[PDB]
């Protein structure tokens, strides 16, 4: 039709555009790259998904990441598999928090005088502490480095300081970090230690970026997380987009001509048009930023080759970019169709609240309030761990469980008997 | 309204009161604290969740709890992570049972003369047995120590004797326990060995208590259990409670004025009022007991610092306290609404009884009668282990299973056909 | 009533009789006893649930069963935990099969001349093969030993020969089995090697028996199985039974007086009476056999203490005895109520047959025809392993799976629409 | 009947024919054979299901496959268990791809000059590269070897070159492969390395074949797969088939006599006849090919015993043969009965597409488009891994999950309310 088949042409263009850079050879690259640094055992046998102390972080960052980064085809650019190059050098930016962040209660004094705190956008340390200026002991601002607010497991973070751009040799990084041990760069009151680098292979034209987080909470310990993102970086790779750039102006006019002479009563198909139109401009804006930044970053590197080229910013934005391409593509696929629970939610969150207060600690599920909707929703499906509800209190755990399951069955049965006719 | 909005004000006060001490930074403290002592391997590789013998308990209590408690910021109060202090010293109270507890049957004599027994509140040993008075070999009563009845995995316990308050140094505790080996303090007929201590950090104001149970049943072996509880201990932290203290007297009067001139016919909303009123007085009584006992326990410790300050009593009562706050909070959330199976249960417990007698041993599920309701109820949901029903007898296991599942489907189908109209 | 309340008295007597010997302290004894021999690692690290070769069976039977049986309270009767005695000595009976059991096909000769076979009640070796008479190299009949037909994993067995009653000392059993290695007692064509012994504790009066099977199939390898059974052995322990003996004669008369003057038309409540009556005589017959055999077996042992007292026979019959007590108890509990699929089964077994022929090997589920009803029934519930259906052929696996699940949903939906009214 | 009972006779003949060679002793042979080479640890502890690097492939192929193939009843034909012979010798055929396969983009030059590629039927290396002619360094065509197109995990393959027929001794294969290391036969740009051999036992007359794939993708790493197939090879074993050969001509005539004088309107029972008739000729053709090829392969081996007898071709065709026997047997069992979703699929594949683009990498499920129908169909059943949807992005993962599950429940509920009457 003159109005429907145009949208199919718009579909197949926006389909072929999203799949334009959809390497079908990416998730095995994520396998090799994830399970080369994460799951590798050390000499004493510590891996990144199973780090919890602090003295073994300095075994992880000297055995399975220093003896797992520097190979010597092979030249001097440190191909990590022999099939993908290390571009730039990693860096280790550390947040800290300060001693008088909050005050201890007066029952405990005289021994417990220094009182660190949970991380907030306030309460950091904008102060140097080490022996002499070496960049790794001096704070640097949020806009001297430009790194966006990382989102870890507990709370968000910022563009913190104390970073150390690594050298590019096996003996060099060991003589850096071993001399960094006795300085105690990881002192008592750290909140996150990052380590960031990235690698690129020729064979399928994919940049993969690797962010490795070792966060030391206020309670103690270490609860690690990783973030491996693998996308195209680059892109006849460009001519399919100039027909896609037409459709934004093609559809905003057909929207506003209905909106210009609109009546005083405007359905959800209008916002269905709007949510897929507004994401398109955000998508097409990112290409210019990529073509500036990727070129700037390799221009920064072919002279002065020992420097951290920051790929994490446009890596995160490229990842949210093709996430947004997936989401507006899905909205386009749903747009092809253009041809009581009040007594349930307030008790649903009540059982969630009961599960959060009973099962506070002792379970790493049920542990914030949101996760007490996701767990308590998975229980409606059938994924549950009763051997850690019954291993928590032994009296109210099963008492919660049996009557919650009977409540779910009662409320799923009650609605249908009067709605069947 | 004048009767409904007051209850919302009562809700938001009782909500903010329960969340007054709801550290959102507690379950990672339970992670670090649990997985620092439980899951730590020894030199020969024994962990607390995987202890079963008796000669390896004395490797667990000399490698991963003696080389995992005494670190040397750092002073002399034994910060276990470098971020949480060891307050007091642990202790090791041991129950025992006596030789003539029950008599062997007459077919077996002449070799099997000593006959220990399952644990009961009777049948203990109120007798010293070691070389000389050192507190670890002499019984102490239930009210010389004051410890409540612990509830282990098999049956309850009492405030038993034989305890050993540990010293506060690395060489000292090793010279204690190594000299305690050749005395054979853990002899043949023990029923529980406890070890209790607790740690507190400044950074978020939480007391976590740790009770570690190694119980040696009448059959032999060891089947360990732990109990880690982590709560506030302390608490402008107090002024939100004086408005909450008003509402008890506010609502008991409005209950009894209906009850004073009551008719001769009193619904379940009355006991709905009663169950949330009666828990409130029990809740507000605990604060005075905390403010006495926490102060007494740190008064006991700043002079004579080498002593066990008993936190387990008010720790258990604080834990049942905020459990009760969760339960009456849930009853308040359910109280916002104030604006045939006879041929199924007797066969349900019959299949439970059949499963208990067929699957007696060989499965650590199905193993008491209650657990044959919880397992045989989980089978209605979908969590089951058919590779240990079929690995038990191979003939009646599947015969039980298939016809029980067909019975559940038949009785879940039969009720709906006549109730649909 | 005069007919109903008598049955309740019969219930409570038959309930208290079955629970007369229902040690509530048995499944932890099965835990300690199972996980003391099964899951124990060797020096080179082989456990009984993970044995598959033949040269490591002789590490399992020299490290974690010879250094895990002989401890030196402690006398000379080999308490294995220090809390349960080793009564008698173990023995190792071996079946074999003969060289000309079946003939190879004529394409393969000249190299493959000896042709052993799958086990049958025929085709054994009633022949000695070792150097000299020592009982371990000479066949013994099915009625020289009296052992019942064991049922292993593949097929049944018989009372085979070649057994070796072990000595009762640490050096003695090692000098037995090490001298038994170079004789090659486990030669190429074995089908089962057993090892049987049993242990008894005073503390709760339970005999546990342990049968450990290492079967070498015709294909090769070893696919082990165990059989641990733990029951009373013994039994004021006897006077509750003389009232139970009354009810057999009480109810057979009331059955036959209805059957003597019966009409020419006899419902399933009659066979409901019969199945619970006929099991009662079988139950009460076993007590006399226990009181003879248990007494005979300890009479065999207090003189000549170095001999295998065969507990496995009445152990198996005691286990099927209290299984039958569970089953007729369940029938009594179901008897308190005395106050199209033709187009589904033939395709059900057809999909079972398709799954057996597609998924023949490569999966240890789906592997006989029966197990292709149990697996293909578990798929209706939700326990399935799609990562070994898709890891078998990759083309017909999912093709079987998706349309079988759609068939199950179609046939579970089709029956209800016409049966709702 | 004269038309129905003939088909039952045809059933029981075609049943007994398919089960004619249905070794009930095959899946334990697959257990021993799979878990003898796959799951065996090396000296440094690498197994075949857990190989990912390249320098540890040369530990897998020198410890747990060179010290796990050559045993020294025992003669000189290398019985691998002592109960199944090694017939022939293994071989190691390697595919490669060439340097100028695709060109790098112009932003990256001067360092990244060699650019290998994903595997295709084009782009190989038909060129020798090693020092001198030894067969292992020279390409051989697809029809010099005759090996069919293997189907690995990523994409299909072909009959590639570079193979090395192994010798038949322990010292010989080690002196082959250790001298093959310094030549670097596994160089940077390999795509698959195969290793193929097969073993046969006398005891139940089964040939099992073993294909072991170590594929090095374009990204790097190694993602291994295996293929173990175990069938009869041979077959009074032949006389049951001459009655089965009658039924093809018996039923094609009864089909075409209906088809010769057929009306101008031909139901799906006709193609139901056709799909079970046409597979029968394909089945009966394979027997002649087996009787030629099995005889040729053992004729190739009794003289010149050090050669690879290719069993993989007729092994794959025998496996698809008894797969086809299972499928037409199932169609025969279904043939005994001869006596809106348009708004669901386009959003079903839309959610699949959203899951493929969100969950591209980071999950080895959800990873191609097809697997986003199999996973997103398993979610309707209940097998899902929410701890890798929530561990992927943390924002859209649960947002996808909750509304997809609510969509599935809404569309499964909506169809029944109007179809109930
Ligand atoms: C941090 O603590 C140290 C003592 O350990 C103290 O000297 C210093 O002044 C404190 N600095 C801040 C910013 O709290
Ligand atoms: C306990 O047993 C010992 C022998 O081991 C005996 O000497 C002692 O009297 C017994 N004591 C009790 C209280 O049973
Ligand atoms: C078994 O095989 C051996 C050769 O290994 C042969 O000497 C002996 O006669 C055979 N015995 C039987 C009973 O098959
Ligand atoms: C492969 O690369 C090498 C350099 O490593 C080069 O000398 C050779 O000519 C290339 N051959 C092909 C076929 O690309």
């Amino acid at each position: 039709l003159r109005e429907l088949l145009v949208y199919i042409v718009f579909l197949v263009d926006i389909c072929l555009l999203t799949y334009g850079m959809t390497s079908s050879s990416a998730y095995y690259y994520t396998k090799v790259m994830s399970e080369l640094f994460l799951h590798t055992p050390s000499d004493t046998g510590v891996s990144f998904q199973a780090i919890s102390s602090m003295a073994d972080f300095w075994d992880f960052a000297q055995g399975p990441l220093l003896d797992s980064l520097y190979w010597t085809g092979h030249g001097s650019h440190s191909f990590i598999y022999y099939e993908n190059m290390l571009l730039g050098v990693p860096r280790l930016r550390q947040l800290k928090v300060r001693n008088d962040s909050c005050v201890v209660h007066e029952d405990f004094r005289e021994d417990i005088l220094s009182c660190y705190d949970v991380y907030s956008p306030d309460k950091e340390e904008q102060l140097p502490f080490g022996p002499f200026n070496g960049t790794a002991w001096t704070y640097h601002s949020q806009d001297e480095l430009g790194g966006f607010s990382h989102w870890g497991r507990l709370t968000s973070y910022s563009g913190g300081g104390y970073y150390l751009d690594l050298p590019g040799s096996r003996q060099g990084s060991a003589e850096a970090l071993r001399a960094l041990q006795e300085g105690l760069w990881l002192d008592r009151g750290t909140r996150v230690v990052f380590i960031d680098f990235s690698v690129y292979n020729a064979n399928i034209n994919l940049f993969c970026v690797l962010r490795l987080v070792v966060e030391f909470p206020a309670t103690g310990g270490a609860i690690p997380s990783w973030q491996i993102r693998t996308v195209k970086l680059i892109r006849f790779i460009v001519g399919c987009e100039v027909i896609f750039c037409v459709f934004i102006f093609y559809y905003v006019v057909e929207e506003i001509l209905e909106l210009h002479i609109h009546r005083l009563r405007y359905s959800i198909w209008n916002i269905l048009d709007l949510v897929v139109i507004l994401l398109s401009i955000v998508a097409v804006g990112f290409h210019i930023f990529r073509t500036l930044e990727v070129n700037r970053l390799m221009g920064k590197l072919l002279q002065q080759p020992n420097t951290y080229a920051d790929f994490e910013f446009l890596a995160f934005w490229q990842t949210q970019y093709n996430n947004m391409n997936a989401v507006n593509l899905f909205f386009a696929w749903i747009k092809i169709f253009k041809y009581f629970a009040v007594m349930f939610f307030i008790v649903f969150f009540a059982y969630a609240q009961l599960g959060y207060l009973l099962f506070g600690t002792q379970v790493e599920n049920f542990s914030t309030f949101i996760k007490c909707i996701f767990t308590q929703f998975r229980i409606i499906l059938g994924d549950f761990d009763y051997n850690a509800i019954d291993n928590a209190n032994r009296i109210l755990g099963p008492a919660y469980f049996v009557t919650y399951v009977f409540f779910v069955f009662f409320v799923l049965l009650n609605m249908f008997l009067a709605i069947i006719n």
